[PDB]
């Protein structure tokens, strides 16, 4: 697997057996993670982590002004960890682990949930004995596996930060994440995901991540970025190789058959299936305190959707970002995103 | 054999022999596709003319039905509605489609044009047709740039304005979902650099391009109420792809590549001020016609803050914030608002 092999050191705990909630048994399951600072006596000092669709576990890389001393992940107050998703290229199950009966999985890996990644995890914690979990936090794909641990309970989960999320897949998000596959469906390259490993369906990816990122971006951010000379890069000529840098360097290292498993696992999405006869309703089943941090100027998940959030989870706090950069503002406004979370786990 | 124009209801092609564009390359036998509706009175100051959209004909009747006939905005009882085909579409005027005078079509070798010279060779064409003013320009999307350009001609010539879900210039978040959308024709290895033959058109490059501008096009509450989940414990998310995949095939297999590529170059060149004024504020402020400026506040293409602003430059204008939750398409799912503001705006003094 050499999207793993480019990362940095990380564990792997086995599980020998798990049952997905589709009812299909994995074997001998890989789970790739990361941690930073350590356990307490008491070991209920954990912070968790939960990455963003595309990244691996290695949270540093994208939020590294999150960690160190007086900031948020505060290494010398809690152990923080990330784990790797299932479906993921780095390093947990996925189409691009080895299939137990030979051979990587490739296009045969099961349908996975966000619930069955956080019955993984949990359970992954149980072995490093966990005791108690401080804080989860999370943006994206990662707010969506945040509001799913608080289902734990406050007694076990003591407090969450969903991040530019939802609480259940959207027509909206089903749309964009759909467009983005079909590119890849309709690369030649992809023959129904049994492509060579270094043959990948690169056009496809390319252009499913061209599309993604501009959905992560607002027009104040764009504009900013890319405007014509006065009446009377940074040019527009400059959007053309703008556009292409990126998602290539992407498609390059990333894996197509992931791309379409981790994202198909946003329809699953949804924290009332099985629980409660509504969004309102299941929310109002979360009892720890929450924080939950959007942009109005979000373009995939909505400020009106946090703004419930906020009204149906009975301890919660919205807490909106001033910017005006659009979904990927975690990322952008790191710091702020940094305070905000610091302050709250400080209460 | 132009199969796109092939398709269409009977219209007018007006021909000028040579037209300069503003790059300075000259056209030559240059066909003006065009539609009219109504007729022109005495004084031949009763013209509305109808700007289209990126990927429409001229006949406006097809994705504009409700705003046609007596009592609408585009009554043909008291005007002479007239829609001009922008160069660079399939659909009559001159473009990737059309015959190359030197020789077979202009392929992938059709110039550059400008928001500007559709304007300026449909003037050409109105003069012949003896328009001596125009009661409105209207127009949405592309048209509404359009729209805007033909009001700096000033109000003796153009007495009133609709921009309609638009901009004064082209935008890094616009640039960006259009050169995208071109970039997938660009992949396609049938594109073949433009010079595919005809009858066998980079589908998968055009088909890809137009899901993504169909989804622009839409609103996150739009696309909610259509597809959504059975609750906790057509309609369906299942739903979702064949939905993207079967609107964006019909109209790959009607629309001509290199035309898709023509089109969506015109809005880079788009800005009004561009040699007129220092500033977009400047520029607008030298429209004198009252104008009507038509929006929607969940337009994920021309935001709504642009159009606050196109009002507040504009001396002499209203805005009107549709009340939808559709997105930029919000001007073609509530024709009937629009309808009524349009007209509404026409039949004020
Ligand atoms: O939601 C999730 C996102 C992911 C993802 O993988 O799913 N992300 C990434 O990948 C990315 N990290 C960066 O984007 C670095 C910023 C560089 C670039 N966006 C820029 O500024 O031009 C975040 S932002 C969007
Ligand atoms: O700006 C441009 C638009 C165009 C275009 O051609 O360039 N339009 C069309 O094409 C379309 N007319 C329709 O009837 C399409 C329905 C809207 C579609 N997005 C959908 O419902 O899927 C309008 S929607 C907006």
């Amino acid at each position: 697997n050499r999207f793993e092999a480019s990362l940095d050191a990380q564990d792997i705990a086995r599980i020998s057996l798990f049952t997905l909630e589709s009812g299909v048994i994995l074997r001998d399951v890989p789970v790739a993670y990361k941690s930073w600072g350590r356990m307490n006596v008491s070991r209920d000092n954990c912070v968790i982590v939960c990455h963003t669709l595309t990244s691996s576990a290695h949270v540093t890389s994208w939020w590294p002004t999150l960690f160190g001393q007086g900031r948020a992940f505060d290494t010398s107050r809690y152990f923080i960890i990330c784990l790797n998703y299932l479906g993921s290229p780095f390093g947990s199950a996925g189409p691009c682990s080895p299939d137990p009966d030979a051979r990587p999985y490739g296009a045969k890996f099961p349908r996975t949930t966000i619930r069955d990644d956080v019955r993984i995890h949990r359970q992954v914690l149980d072995r490093l004995g966990v005791r108690q979990i401080a804080a989860v936090v999370g943006a994206s794909m990662g707010g969506m596996h945040t509001l799913e641990w608080a289902f734990f309970g406050p007694e076990y989960v003591r407090k969450i930060v969903p991040i530019a999320t939802s609480c259940r897949q959207s027509g909206w998000c089903a749309a964009w994440f759909e467009t983005q596959r079909q590119c890849i469906y309709d690369d030649p390259k992809y023959l129904d995901g049994e492509y060579d490993v270094d043959d990948q369906p690169v056009r496809g990816l390319e252009t499913a991540r061209k599309i993604a990122n501009l959905t992560y971006k607002s027009k104040p951010a764009m504009d900013e970025r890319f405007h014509m000379a006065p009446g009377v890069g940074q040019p527009i000529e400059a959007v053309s190789s703008y556009l292409r840098y990126q998602a290539q360097k992407f498609a390059a290292s990333f894996d197509a058959n992931c791309y379409i498993a981790m994202t198909l696992k946003f329809d699953t999405h949804d924290i009332s299936r099985g629980r409660a006869g509504s969004i309102p309703e299941a929310l109002a089943m979360i009892t720890q305190p929450a924080l939950i941090i959007c942009a109005r100027s979000d373009g995939l998940y909505s400020f009106d959707e946090h703004v419930e959030m906020g009204r149906s989870i009975p301890n919660s706090r919205l807490c909106v970002v001033d910017t005006n950069e659009g979904h990927d503002f975690f990322v952008m406004e790191a710091d702020k995103v940094n305070d905000a979370v610091r302050g709250f786990l400080d209460q």
